[PDB]
């Protein structure tokens, strides 16, 4: 098959979904064929539509879902929430599977963190990385408490023997204040940081978006994801 | 000896140091000695230090401590830019140890989360509470985003096999909201919920809280403790 990446984030609005955009905007650019998928969305009924906003601000039409619960909560309270249920887990590697084939980058974004039930019992984000022997790339802050986060996340990745693809900062602020700098230096002792996205990138254009995302990563790296 | 307890936050600004002041002070009116150790805060030159306002708060008056940095970030990072090297392993331990006695409460407060650097080389919270055989109290809030902080948490202490006390919820907001009273409901399936602290007690005076914190905790737990 092709590459399948997780992306998952230390907690909850730290901007996955932009770097889900703008990880497959840099993959388009580089001629790389991107699908993203997104098996769990809960806050519907607020509006909360996160495939939507990747095909926004990337461009991306191949976009799969398959759990939408209106309320915005954790998927297993939003479930009970609207009387329904979880999907099962082999309900998620199914739509993974489906999506993926060679020379295509396949994006699977999670629902708001690592060990966030998606399926029962406990089933999360993790276990499915493992059934499908995809590669983790952790979203994370630059602020007070991240190191901490990030590596709870990543040792719990580790855990389960789940590949680390790397950091991305969410959301880089201009200026970097004194806190966020030295903690994008130690983050980056702890995993490769594969970029840092411009604080208020969900506002530019498609045209501006794509180039803040070609700028942002290492295009060896982009390159490098599939054969 | 006696009990030695590490308290530690899924994250910073989650109320912890609250929470010591409230355990302590309900350890208190059960007739329990308490010392409370922060090896290690920064952001005092800032917003408190934390050893005062338990002692402001609780009472408490064996307020151990080592290191001070005025910087708000995690130790590492604070003690980096002052060009001022954390505490060993040896004196956190040592200083942890030489407070323990038999019917005493040992605190021991945690700088933010629990695999933060506490001492160098790379010595955490967790390193620390293998050494002084501690179980640990986690402290989580009510919003989006705790069961995945408290689940990684409780994976982080169980493999080193350190035990966990339980975990408090350090701020409860009022009114609750859905996701602050569904997450409540979610905590309790993971790990024993000892308390809830409402929101605003920081601002409490000595005798407000006091009750408020007899009236947290059970009774039973707390003097079972020690
Ligand atoms: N580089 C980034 C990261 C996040 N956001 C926005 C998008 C979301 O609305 C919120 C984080 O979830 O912040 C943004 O504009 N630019
Ligand atoms: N039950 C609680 C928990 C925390 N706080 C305060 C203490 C700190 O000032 C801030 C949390 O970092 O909020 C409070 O007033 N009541």
């Amino acid at each position: 098959g092709g590459t399948i990446l997780v992306v998952t984030g230390t907690g909850t609005g730290v901007g996955k979904t932009v770097v889900c955009a703008a990880l497959a905007s840099a993959a388009r650019q580089a001629g790389i064929d991107v699908a993203v998928c997104k098996p769990v969305q809960t806050g519907t009924a607020r509006g909360d539509d996160d495939l939507a906003e990747v095909g926004r601000l990337a461009g991306v039409t191949q976009l799969a879902g398959l759990a939408r619960y209106p309320q915005p909560m954790a998927p297993a309270a939003a479930a009970e929430h609207a009387g329904m249920a979880l999907p099962a887990r082999d309900q998620i590697v199914r739509l993974i599977a489906d999506l993926d084939r060679p020379g295509r980058l396949t994006l699977v974004e999670g629902a708001g963190g690592l060990l966030v039930e998606l399926a029962e019992p406990g089933v999360t984000l993790r276990d499915v990385a493992v059934d499908v022997a995809a590669a983790a790339l952790v979203v994370v802050t630059a602020d007070l408490g991240t190191l901490n986060h990030t590596k709870l996340t990543l040792e719990a990745l580790a855990a389960q023997q789940v590949s680390c693809a790397g950091l991305v900062i969410g959301s880089w602020p201009d200026p970097p204040g004194l806190v966020a700098a030295s903690n994008r230096s130690a983050l980056a002792r702890i995993a490769m940081v594969r970029a840092a996205l411009p604080a208020g990138a969900a506002s530019l254009d498609a045209g501006d978006f794509a180039a803040m995302s070609a700028a942002a990563f290492d295009r060896n790296w982009v390159a490098g994801l599939v054969g």
